[PDB]
């Protein structure tokens, strides 16, 4: 019904996972997948496992975007697939990761020290139907555990509240949406070596 | 009906370290196609794209060592909405460096003006911005949404000011498209989501 909201389910990479990665020693790997689709897609990432091989309403429509930190040097070259589903579409990509040539440091032990926060799970595009609830994640990578802040569409700090709930895992919870909700949500995730952020745009996704 | 919104606003003071070049960057998101524009040292005082939104990220690079504290503000415009910011950066206590000269020698690129999102009507033309500040001039490549390179043809162009022109779009453009800049020092990437989108009767462009 050509506006994209009637086509449930779809789903498309939008950032599909490099093929092969070389790892420098000591090196950080994040791999980072990105997809788009109908209702709200998951995105799982699975080690060392290669793939082998409807309601009469519009659907949301959101841009999902999954990070896999690789923070240790590997003892041998590992693939990482991200699976994508919505619905009962499934959508994968693998990632080749070798390790450095050489290494002055113990293979697949963490890196000791404080580590500066990554989100690796936010949404980047929120479509959806007012009166609607939704939960835009902001997951993150942090040593020190991270301090979440979101900012609102008028980039005031959100207080928890009737409508507006931060959750311990650092969602954002938005109760029955509408147009005065839509706009960018920011999420700032810091701890005492740094910071990260992460904007969502939320709009509706019809009329 | 048009808006225009900060999402990342400039911070309010900066302090320059002797010989550092500092890096002013502005976010905003509006209707149609906002542009961000730089005033040095002025205080403020008291194309049209219908259904297009726009994500837009200005960089203001300053590579030389001020010889006093200047004022640098962001203004954002779209229809007729406009929105400002503004930063007062200081100079350095001490400097064994001449004021206000450009630092010597090559540069790493910046991308100091790109779109991060591009939302836009079914069958209209777009143009995407890659705006580089580089020494030297960068080598500007991009990739299609499938992290091919584009190469100058019949719906693809890459303008010498670093733009890439995509003609008469269509739903199978959506996604990312990065600008990669280049040269001797190194490189600079950015990305630019692309979501096609029809019309307020839900129609393609003409």
């Amino acid at each position: 019904p050509r506006n994209r909201a009637f086509e449930a389910d779809w789903l498309k990479f939008t950032k599909t996972p490099p093929t092969k990665l070389q790892q420098a020693d000591g090196a950080t790997i994040e791999i980072v997948c990105e997809m788009m689709g109908s209702q709200v897609p998951s995105i799982q990432w699975v080690v060392g496992h290669l793939p082998r091989s409807a309601e009469e309403a519009p659907s949301a429509i959101v841009r999902v975007r999954s990070s896999h930190i690789i923070d240790h040097v590997l003892s041998e070259a590992r693939t990482y697939t991200c699976v994508g589903r919505t619905g009962s579409k499934t959508i994968y990509a693998s990632t080749v990761v070798h390790p450095p040539r050489s290494s002055r440091l113990t293979p697949e032990k963490t890196y000791p020290g404080a580590q500066k926060p990554r989100i690796i799970y936010t949404e980047k595009t929120h479509l959806d139907l007012m009166g609607s609830n939704i939960q835009l994640p902001c997951r993150v990578h942090a040593r020190p555990r991270a301090e979440i802040t979101w900012l609102n569409n008028e980039n005031k700090e959100i207080v928890q509240g009737h409508r507006h709930r931060v959750l311990a895992n650092g969602d954002l919870l938005i109760s029955e949406i509408k147009w005065e909700d839509m706009g960018n949500y920011k999420c700032i995730a810091r701890n005492v070596v740094g910071k990260d952020t992460a904007d969502t745009f939320v709009y509706p996704v019809l009329n």
